[PDB]
């Protein structure tokens, strides 16, 4: 993956219509169907505070940056394989860049 | 993985040293035990003509880039579970970033 900066703008609306449901991404935020997101770029897969992953999650040890999340994004059960995780994936190159362009920053 | 532009020099050396056994470059070279790698940037896995590859390296069909590239080099057999490719990866950063720098221009 590629990814390019986008439109933080439009990334949070994607955040908001698409992952709200099952995350946060404040710092301290709650945990809900799956888990806050604050600090996940630059950490290990499966390492927030609080959160029970899945095995494969945790185990895939993936070192989260820009375009290794792009490419989990498109579709996280190919990526991650038993993730529990329901999300079908966004397909569309410009909605990952989007919602990353904002990700990288609501996460800090 | 994040591409960084290194010195094509060095990934000269690097592919000789690490990949000619099983590559070639050119337009036209000859497939070794690996396909040729003539215009791979930018082109689905499993599309160099005349080469038998697994079903897994199609069944993958990433579109190669410079960052899924250094993904793939660190360990291949984890990017494309069942690939042929018996090579354990690349562990320097740096000599993936030469190497990729080598290939961009050297496969074209
Ligand atoms: O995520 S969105 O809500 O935005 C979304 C956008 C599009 C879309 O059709 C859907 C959902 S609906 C859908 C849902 C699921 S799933 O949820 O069950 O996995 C699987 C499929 C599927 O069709 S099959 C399929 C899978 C993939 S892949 O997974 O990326 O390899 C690529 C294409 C394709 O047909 S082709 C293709 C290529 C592009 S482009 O922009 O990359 O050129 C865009 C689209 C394509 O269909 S529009
Ligand atoms: O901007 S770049 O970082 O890409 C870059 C471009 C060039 C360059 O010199 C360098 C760095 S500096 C350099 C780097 C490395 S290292 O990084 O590999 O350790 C080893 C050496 C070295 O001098 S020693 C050496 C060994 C041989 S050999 O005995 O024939 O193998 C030939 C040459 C040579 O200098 S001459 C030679 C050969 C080539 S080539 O790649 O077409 O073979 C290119 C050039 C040459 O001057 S331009
Ligand atoms: O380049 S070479 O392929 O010749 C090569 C270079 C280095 C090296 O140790 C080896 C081979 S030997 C080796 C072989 C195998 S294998 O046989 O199972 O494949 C597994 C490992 C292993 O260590 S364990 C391991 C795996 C990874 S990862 O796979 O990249 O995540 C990173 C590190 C690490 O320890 S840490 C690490 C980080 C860097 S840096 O430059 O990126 O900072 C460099 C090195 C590191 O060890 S030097
Ligand atoms: C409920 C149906 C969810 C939706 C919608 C989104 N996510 Fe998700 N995510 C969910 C769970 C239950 C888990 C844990 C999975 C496991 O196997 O343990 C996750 C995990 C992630 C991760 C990895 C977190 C980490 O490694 O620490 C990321 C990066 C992630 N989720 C991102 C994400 C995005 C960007 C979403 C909108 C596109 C999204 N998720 C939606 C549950 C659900
Ligand atoms: C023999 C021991 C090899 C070594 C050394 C290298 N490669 Fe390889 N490669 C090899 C095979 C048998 C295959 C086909 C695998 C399959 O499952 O069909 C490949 C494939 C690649 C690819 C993907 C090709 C494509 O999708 O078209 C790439 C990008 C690749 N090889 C790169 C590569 C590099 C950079 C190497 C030096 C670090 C290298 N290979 C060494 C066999 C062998």
């Amino acid at each position: 993956a590629e990814f390019k900066a986008g439109s933080a703008k439009k990334g949070a609306t994607l955040f908001k219509t698409r992952c709200l449901q099952c995350h946060t991404v404040e710092k301290g935020g709650p945990h809900k169907v799956g888990p806050n997101l604050h600090g996940i770029f630059g950490r290990h897969s499966g390492q927030a505070e609080g959160y029970s992953y899945t095995d494969a999650n945790i185990k895939k040890n993936v070192l989260w940056d820009e375009n290794n999340m792009s490419e989990y994004l498109t579709n996280p059960k190919k990526y991650i394989p038993g993730t529990k995780m329901a999300f079908g994936g966004l397909k569309k190159e410009k909605d990952r860049n989007d919602l990353i362009t904002y990700l990288k920053k609501a996460t800090e």
